[PDB]
């Protein structure tokens, strides 16, 4: 019919599409007409994650999965996208599908997050067919997520007064020192900028902006707790009450 390459098209959905040729005379009437059924199924991707860590999990560690994709009989390079709970990876990655059918399903490497913070986390990978770098989004060929608890690192506060009763018009040095409910890890040092306000002013930040631009501010310090220690240093506040 032609001397040209051979064409190639990637279907969008899924179905059953008819490659139809036909013969137009001048007044565009059907004379000859091959039909050729093909089956498009998106059907038969096995997604498999799981968690590569296993005892409990701090939002101190960083968590890890080990991630495989296969297909029954279809070797196609398709993309894939992670979400920690946060949104998708706004580059989807592209995945060689060389190993098909029952073998083993082809790794993805690099998978891993550190949590902030704590409580029942979800992660969730996803198979696209067509990468969505332009417009083009094509089918969800297929997702699974796997959920997990981590539990978060609580702070606890020691607190004095350098003279018990801060006598009137007379300075007083308040002293904190802050527990760590699990030791941090090795080569992390934490480095917390707290604010104090005592009832001398009268007037405290009601806002959570307010108090971080104060600890942030002049009148606030910074608390240092080395790597695998759990207390912090002695942070002083001089206060004057009348």
């Amino acid at each position: 019919v032609s001397s040209a390459a051979a064409s190639t098209f990637r279907y969008t959905s899924t179905g059953s599409k008819n490659a139809r040729l036909r013969l137009y005379d001048g007044a565009n009437n059907v004379i000859a007409e091959k039909i050729v059924v093909i089956t498009v199924s998106n059907a038969g991707y096995t997604l498999a994650l799981a968690k590569t860590t296993a005892d409990p999990v701090t939002t101190d560690d960083t968590i890890a999965f080990s991630a495989g994709a296969k297909h029954l009989s279809s070797t196609s390079q398709v993309w894939w996208t992670i979400d920690y709970g946060a949104g998708e990876s706004s580059p989807r990655t592209a995945l060689t599908m060389t190993n098909v059918g029952a073998a083993a399903p082809n790794a993805i490497a690099s998978l891993s997050n550190q949590y902030t913070s704590g409580g029942t986390k979800l992660a969730t990978l996803r198979i696209y067919d067509r990468d969505g770098v332009g417009a083009n989004t094509g089918l969800l060929l297929a997702s699974t997520t796997v959920t997990f608890t981590v539990t978060p690192v609580l702070y606890a506060l020691e607190s004095a007064v350098e003279p018990f009763s801060p006598i009137a018009t007379v300075a007083a040095k308040w002293s904190f020192r802050i527990q760590r409910s699990k030791a941090t890890p090795a080569g992390v040092t934490e480095s917390i900028k707290c604010a104090f306000f005592g009832a001398d002013t009268g007037t405290a930040p009601a806002d959570l902006a307010a108090w971080l631009t104060a600890a942030n501010g002049a009148g606030g310090l910074t608390a240092t707790i080395l790597p695998s220690s759990i207390p912090s240093d002695i942070i002083s506040f001089t206060r004057t009450y009348a």
